[PDB]
């Protein structure tokens, strides 16, 4: 079905344009690295608490991510309500463990997990989980 | 004062992600072709007259466009208040004339202007002009 075409676009990439909503209601656009989980139809991204986009999501969790197909013109957009973990506070907390799982999914096995753990805490990292509630766009064959 | 490095990114591309505001407050995203006037500092795109949730653009013209650089992660986002022409309604009205100029600036001389004119009318095409008010993003470096 049509949605399968859109999900295939999301599954075939690891970068997308995240749209969050500013205090004044205007959209803010950022490019982000992500991992798509086909099991639960989720898009997971690592963000830092001090960033404007993160502050936007804290006030209004509604988010959208546009992903390009392999032709660089056709695309799919995932719409949903973001679920954020609290920022990493201690090297061994649940947020850090969740970020370790993400790193493995996106980059592979880190060389020094202790260094990674420390960095997540230092940068107040947060795991953004975006369950896809709706998808739209113009997938290959439609452009 | 905008970052010349970011303006250069916009000048070196012809497509980007357009973001407008839907009735429920969520952004509507799409991949579009654009023309950038580096002196007047404005970006122009052609869109079909918005309908349904997207029609809100008619009462809240705030818009942004993200443009990808040619390196790993760099990008520029142009933000402004869009100005829209009425939708094309006649093959020779002022709107179609404006869209012909846009096509020339973006792609050049068209092979069959008569085909182009009817296409604009059939798609109720609107020329969206975005005077750049703010530019943000991650500028690329030496490469
Ligand atoms: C608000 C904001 N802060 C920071 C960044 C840089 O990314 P990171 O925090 O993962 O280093 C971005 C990238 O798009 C951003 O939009």
């Amino acid at each position: 079905v049509f949605d399968d075409k859109l999900l295939a676009v999301i599954s075939g990439n690891s970068i997308g344009v995240l749209a969050t909503i500013k205090h004044d209601g205007r959209p803010q656009l950022s490019n982000v690295q992500y991992h798509f989980d086909p099991r639960k139809l989720l898009i997971q991204v690592s963000i830092a608490e001090p960033r404007a986009k993160t502050r936007n999501l804290r006030r209004d969790p509604r988010a959208s991510i546009l992903v390009d197909a392999d032709d660089g013109w056709s695309y799919a957009v995932a719409e949903g309500t973001a679920q954020l973990t609290p920022p990493a506070a201690a090297p061994d907390d649940d947020t850090v463990e969740a970020l370790i799982a993400l790193y493995r999914n996106i980059a592979g096995e880190h060389s020094d997990w202790d260094d990674y753990r420390q960095a997540m805490v230092t940068d107040r990292r947060v795991l953004l989980t975006l369950p896809i509630s709706h998808v739209y766009g113009l997938p290959p064959g439609m452009r």
